[PDB]
């Protein structure tokens, strides 16, 4: 359990966010049906909200999370996994994310030096997390995705135990990326729902046993 309260645009807090250019879902809850049509952009995902944080290619953009309230335990430290961010372009406000749209452009996983995960990281660092839009990204409005993904109960699927399996928390953010150059359209055209599979060892994950390294599902990181 955990969702977004704003976008920092290099540094700068753009405030509160939810309802705003954040497509706030109700609650905290998890999605874990692949076959949802929330799993892209959580339950309120195709609800326009009426603004865009403003940031330029090549922007590091902070989405700030929290639990209950702002600047708390942010997530239950049970929940360890990875956290991704794509986007897709804004092709029109009644997009709900899902179909072939979506291009992975940050992941953190597993790090075996450590032994730490990205929501270990995400904790430690009160809820801030950071990645850069890609300079060479094409203006214009695009949907940034990030999803915590915990896994404490991802030693069974959801097909097979509907009580337990990997826990999806989605949080679509609406981007107007002002120009630099960038010519770069994302590509990818990935689709959650045909693309995430109860198959993919990234989801099917056993986290109590001496496992090395986790497979974030998905493309890697797109690049052009
Ligand atoms: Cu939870």
């Amino acid at each position: 359990h955990t969702r977004m309260f704003s976008v920092w645009v290099n540094g700068v807090d753009q405030g509160d966010g939810q309802n705003v250019y954040i497509r706030t879902p109700p609650n905290t809850d998890p999605i874990k049906d692949l076959a949802s049509p929330a799993l892209a952009c959580n339950v309120k995902g195709g609800e326009p909200v009426p603004q865009f944080v403003s940031a330029s290619a090549g922007d590091k953009l902070t989405f700030e999370w929290y639990r209950v309230k702002r600047g708390d335990d942010i997530i239950d430290p049970s929940h360890s996994g990875p956290i991704t961010t794509w986007i897709a372009a804004f092709t029109s406000p009644t997009m709900d994310g899902t179909g072939p749209v979506w291009s992975k452009i940050h992941e953190e996983g597993y790090d075996a030096s450590t032994k730490s995960w990205a929501v270990d990281k995400l904790i430690a660092n009160k809820g801030m997390w950071d990645f850069t839009l890609p300079s060479q990204l094409k203006p214009g409005k695009y949907m940034l995705r990030q999803e915590i993904v915990a896994h404490h109960e991802s030693d069974a699927t959801f097909d097979k135990n509907p009580k337990r399996g990997a826990q999806f928390y989605p949080s679509c953010v609406q981007v107007d990326v002002k120009g630099v150059g960038g010519d770069a359209v994302p590509d990818q055209a990935f689709d959650f729902n045909k693309g995430y599979k109860y198959s993919d060892p990234g989801i099917a994950f056993d986290m109590y046993t001496d496992f090395d390294s986790y497979p974030i599902p998905g493309p890697p990181v797109w690049d052009a």
